[PDB]
């Protein structure tokens, strides 16, 4: 139980690379020590920014909000998806149906209420203007998954969360989000920008997702952790 | 993972409603999109940072020190020790952790050290759901139980704990206007937790408080999300 852990969360700032591009969180310093002894910011947070995670009612009408995510969907058996060696080829490399099937071939069927990670070696560019990729007419470009295989997930699995290292859920030149509106809406959660999957084995370890709570709300940054 | 059965959520939740120590709507959201008439959901969130089942980073109270980044993640994972003091505050709504509580909390369950967590239930998580949990007199002074910075003194000195917590709105207990433990235990590089929930929920010893605490670059504080196992 109190074996060994590994942080997976992003240290985000107002440099962090947003799927809109700009700046996705200020702060103002209310309080300083100099002057009155102590510290406060008052921050305003666009909650889809940074390691955050996407509840149902994030493309939902009357999904669940981050505050009525039950505590079982956020201690999640960790499941990664290795597809670095197809992203390195294909930039827009998306976890196929095909890429999933690999992963009981080498590590056994996927636990109940478990969290499935895509590993496209793509949570290390979150330090310069290449995370988002844009393209000159403002297209990103980043792995991603499937929508066909995110309905995999939910017909033939007990997956209740879907981890991505990059952005989105579904891939960069994804106009539709079709990944999106097949996990979401079933009370399935997401999550986007995982660090450090690298350090993690692709089974066995156990997800810790610190998912936040301020009701009705679509998503917001989450510490998560990883007992491996 | 060995004896594992079940995982607690020690985390309130917290919106615009929701009690602080200045008494003001600590959060405003608001939805930019909404999903009939832009497909999806998205709010932005103006807030304080020390608001609800928050951590307070060492930058809090000091000022070099530790900010909410900057707190390792082993010093995130604490083994949890919690001193009940309900029976005491029933009676005044200001008992302090006094250091004979942490005495008789040794030789009760064994020692503190090693990275320990410790937590104070004082029964206080109750009273989010009224002016209780404040429990401001009519003339303005909160009166809520908290540590006794004789008590923080103690868990420096003698033992390694690197990290606190309470069930209400601050370290110190109500009537403080100096916020002595403020200064005695966060300017050492040592963070505390503020209104944490479920306490009386785990057992008193032998439990593993996972902080999920953020880490938003140069914070002195911020909602976080605990938990508790085995
Ligand atoms: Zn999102
Ligand atoms: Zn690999
Ligand atoms: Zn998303
Ligand atoms: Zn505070
Ligand atoms: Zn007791």
């Amino acid at each position: 139980g109190i074996g060994e852990v590994r942080d997976m969360t992003h240290v985000y700032d107002a440099d962090f690379p947003t799927y809109f591009g700009a700046p996705g969180i200020e702060a103002v310093q209310n309080f300083n020590f100099k002057e009155h002894g102590f510290n406060l910011f008052t921050l305003t947070l666009n909650e889809h920014t940074g390691t955050h995670v996407d509840a149902p009612l994030h493309f939902s009408a009357d999904g669940q909000s981050v505050d009525e995510i039950p505590v079982g969907n956020l201690v999640c058996p960790l499941c990664v998806v290795h597809i670095h060696e197809k992203a390195a080829a294909d930039a827009d490399a998306q976890v196929t149906p095909d890429d999933l099937k690999a992963w009981i071939s080498a590590h056994g069927p996927i636990p109940d209420g478990a969290c499935v990670a895509m590993h496209s070696g793509w949570a290390g560019k979150t330090g310069g203007a290449g995370y988002r990729n844009a393209d000159s007419e403002g297209k990103m470009h980043f792995p991603g998954f499937h929508v066909e295989a995110a309905q995999m997930l939910i017909e033939e699995t007990g997956a209740v969360a879907m981890a991505v290292d990059t952005l989105s859920l579904d891939h960069g030149p994804s106009a539709d989000f079709a990944t999106h509106y097949a996990w979401l809406p079933t009370n399935r959660y997401g999550i986007e920008n995982l660090a450090n999957l690298d350090k993690v084995p692709a089974s066995g370890a156990t997800l810790i997702v610190g998912a936040p709570n301020h009701r009705g709300g679509s998503g917001g940054p989450a510490r998560i952790f990883a007992m491996v």
